[PDB]
């Protein structure tokens, strides 16, 4: 129900955080 | 340097968020 | 400028995580 | 029980994310 919806949103947020990490990695190289 | 150290911290936090997401999915089913 | 923009993205994401945690507590309590 | 504890973990992780965002802002200006 709602708890499964919230779990899928959290996974989406985790994926987003990983993307932001690698954007920072990208900026860090040059 | 400092930015790569920080990017590493964000990577680890993203991995922790995924762990939490999967714990939530387990709860949504249990 | 890009570093500051990335930081604002991290803040936006943290805000969503806090909002999600509130919803988890609401569901657990009710 | 478990859901409340996970929500607390998520709130702690959001705070750690805000900390890294402020560290990024400091580096962007430092």
């Amino acid at each position: 129900g709602e708890l499964e919806a919230l779990a899928q949103e959290l996974e989406a947020l985790a994926k987003k955080l990983k993307a932001l990490a690698w954007k920072l990695k990208a900026l860090a190289q040059g």
